């Protein structure tokens, strides 16, 4: 029904900041991939809008943004009609008359369409630094929303979302002048929507998911995101930003939300965003003794240079590369569970996953059983599965004679399915103003606090699981091997 | 452990009816396939003890016992040496004198024992009509018993075990002054190890499954027996038993006790007993209304007769060759559930299962979820699975597109491992003096309501499902499709 209704009106995508790396790198190739698989409609209208000078706009589509364009030897004709859909306005994100002369481009664009429905949709996408983003929006609000005749507006925002509660309510109170909440989208591009539908519809749709989701069953929950390359020479931008900012405190607390939510009203997007929130809300500020900090030191085999070896970061720093850290949710359904975020660059493998342990049965099993377990993982590939005991056939053929058993209970990227998911009108996976900030001010009072230097980086060679004291928390809160 | 200590002391198998049809065509197969399979003990020896005459016994062993064992192209030296171990005392069971001599010819066995404990164990087979029990228990009490040095005594006691609570309470009585609970064997040849294994260990060593197993998460409980097969020529036996008495008063309501019980205090045999009483005790009795009978006419192909065609049976009769009836059980675990047994001959198929249906999340999957379910199958084959309802990768990706997917949760028959389980001395799966007296109890008002005309089956074409107001009561007992 959503679909049908997108191809029934004028679509523009107008990327602000087109001439950057994101744009080229990230975007350009992100919708070329919707547009290969079927997920643009026909007569979509893409508007590349930048303030840097671009005489030859064919030679820029062709010789700049095509060479970022996947599996381009088996997708030739593709391309070079990918590419007729795309234009190029040179302008500036503050001028009055520029949204104007823009607006009137995409006018004509929105009345030639072929369509029944009358106007258009307009996709604003701010491939551009925050600082920029309130002039662009009040430059949109001002001279170029959709057509009173018909169409929505959407603006989907990059990331850095401020970078501790007060900067981000600072940008969120810049913005909302303009755009309200159906319209901004907030977007994490590693929130994949398999992952998201696997938490959500094997929990809600079962009646035996649904019913050991609690602390009554469940000993702890771990929310995993590891990787194996370092900060690759650029240890001076990770420097202001640390691992907690980079992808603890959103993209491992929007999992976290989606994991510990109660029952929404509906499926509804916003139903969904309203119980991200409310159990958001149940949890505490983290404590420094609930955090234990890593900062990777050179690998053993030499080929990973520590951190401290870039020459891009400052001397001395304590800026951590690897987090561990319990979260408690205090309400009806989560008390006294522990929530364990883990996050972690250059260790010992690449991997992504959600990992329930339930509580274990003691009797009457004893030593013939284990708890059982629940993983979700979408890092190195997605899988979902569940651990439990089961009876061993044949003989001595006791009771006590058992084995663990494992259940298998189971394409555009994330990144892509989010902009689709944008298209069609689908917030689930974007950060809620509201929400945002609640995620803001459950981590600010440790970010100052490492910022004050109360809590330092224990040391790791890179190549390692990192230090050590992070295996002690863990197992010291809640977790069994 | 237990194993260790059965090849420690002599063992003397004693099979009393030996000239009759269970012993040649079933009882002594299975000790040869359990032969076969290593489960006897080396020196194992083995009397058959009957009345009839024998001049030849090696003739006897070769001629008639031999031409059952199965596989026996494949097994002929296996067969000439387990036939060694078998000896044929031609006697009385009701004589003192005939229990000394054969006292004297176990004790002379047992004695020559070359491992390590004296005394020996003996193992009683009565494959005599339970006419005989008393007599021959008395004869064993007085005269046979184990050597004072040590060893054990067991009695297997075949079927009927009465017909009602009266005739079944006399029979325990008469045994009771010979021989306790930890001696009496009450087999039931169908129920199978591997069934109550998934029954027991698939629970109980799970958080999982443990927390579901009630009312607040179960909708309705179905166990079912199916044969394609009729009386098969022999109604006249099959007239005055019928169906509930045949399969549904012994062999599915042991199904039932393990599948409802609570959690034993052990894994020991005689605490899962305790616990299959204690829940039998809380069922009332079966109500009229809460039954539908059936007897089978004869095939739309002509290749079944009809249950009223066999010569045998006796003209007019109302006996019932199929049941479908709700049994309450009214504890905390289980009140409100209604548990289905379903029990027929000369229907469509041949299947023997347990069904479990899990309530079904209304909210807020809707039309896209539908009750989970849980799946111990034994007949044609064993099998246990789950069902659930998962998310449909691609698109349009919405978390209404779901998916019904089947979790698979997954050497001697049924029989062959009783007989092993006695051997050993596990007494789970054979029904105990209080436990029987209590499914007696549930089944009897029902049998003589039946006796007396006040219900009379429906006929149902062979070959056919059965009575359609039957599977109209299990849809209105709890059961969705
Ligand atoms: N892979 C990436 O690059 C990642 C970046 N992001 C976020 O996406 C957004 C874009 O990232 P990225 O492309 O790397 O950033 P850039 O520094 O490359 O800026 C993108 C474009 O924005 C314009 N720009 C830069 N600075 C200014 C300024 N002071 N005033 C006006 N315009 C400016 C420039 O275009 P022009 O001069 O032509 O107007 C520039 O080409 C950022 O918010 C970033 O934090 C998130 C995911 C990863
Ligand atoms: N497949 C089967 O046969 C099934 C039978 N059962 C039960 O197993 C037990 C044995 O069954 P089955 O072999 O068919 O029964 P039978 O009628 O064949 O009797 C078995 C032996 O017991 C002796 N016997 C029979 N009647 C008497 C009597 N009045 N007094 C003394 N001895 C008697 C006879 O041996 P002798 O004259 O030499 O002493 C007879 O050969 C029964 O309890 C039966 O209900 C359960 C499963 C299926």
């Amino acid at each position: 029904k959503v679909k049908d209704e997108q191809k029934s009106r004028a679509l523009t995508i107008i990327v602000f900041g087109a001439s950057g790396d994101l744009a080229k790198k990230k975007t350009f190739p992100a919708l070329f991939d919707l547009y290969c698989g079927g997920l643009l409609p026909p007569e979509v209208n893409i508007i590349g809008y930048a303030r840097t000078k671009v005489d030859d706009v064919e030679k820029w589509k062709h010789e700049t943004l095509m060479k970022y364009f996947s599996n381009l030897s088996e997708r030739g004709c593709h391309a070079e009609d990918f590419l007729k859909h795309i234009s190029y306005f040179c302008g500036a994100y503050d001028s009055v008359d520029d949204f104007k002369r823009l607006d009137a481009v995409i006018r004509e664009k929105e009345n030639a369409f072929k369509g029944p429905e009358k106007g258009g949709n307009r996709l604003f996408y701010l491939a551009l630094p925050p600082s920029v983003f309130a002039s662009v929006c009040e430059s949109i609000h001002k001279g170029a929303m959709p057509q009173e005749v018909g169409g929505w507006v959407r603006v989907i925002i990059e990331k850095p979302f401020g970078r501790d509660t007060k900067s981000s309510a600072e940008l969120s109170q810049a913005l909302e002048p303009f755009f309200d909440e159906s319209q901004l989208y907030r977007i994490d591009h590693y929130l994949g929507k398999e992952m998201v539908q696997n938490i959500i519809t094997t929990r809600f749709a079962n009646r035996i998911f649904s019913a050991v989701w609690n602390a009554s069953n469940i000993a702890c929950v771990q929310i995993t995101f590891k990787e194996t390359i370092g900060t690759e020479g650029r240890g001076g931008y990770f420097d202001n930003i640390g691992i907690i900012r980079d992808v603890m405190q959103n993209h491992l607390t929007q999992i976290l939300a989606l994991l510990a939510m109660e029952k929404p009203r509906s499926l509804d997007a916003e139903c969904i965003r309203d119980e991200k929130v409310s159990v958001l809300k149940c949890i505490e500020p983290i404590t420094k003794e609930n955090c234990v900090l890593g900062q990777y030191t050179a690998s053993a085999d030499g080929s990973i240079p520590g951190y401290l070896e870039d020459v891009t970061v400052p001397e001395g720093s304590t800026c951590p590369t690897f987090a561990v850290m319990r979260l408690n949710i205090n309400n009806d359904r989560w008390a006294g569970v522990p929530f364990i975020l883990k996050a972690g660059k250059a260790v010992e493998q690449k991997y992504v996953a959600i990992r329930i342990q339930f509580r274990d049965e003691v009797h009457p099993y004893g030593e013939a059983t284990q708890r059982n377990e629940l993983v979700i993982r979408a890092q190195p590939s997605e899988a979902m599965y569940v651990k439990i005991t089961t009876k061993v056939p044949g003989l001595s053929g006791d009771l006590r004679q058992t084995h663990q058993t494992e259940l298998d209970l189971t394409l555009p990227d994330a990144y892509e399915s989010l902009i689709n998911d944008a298209l069609l009108g689908n917030s689930t996976n974007f950060v809620r103003k509201d929400e945002l900030d609640v995620a803001w001010r459950i981590f600010t009072p440790l970010l100052h606090q490492i910022d004050s230097g109360e809590i330092k980086p224990i040391p790791y060679q890179a190549g390692t699981r990192g230090p050590k004291e992070a295996d002690e928390f863990i197992a010291n809160n809640g977790f069994k091997h």
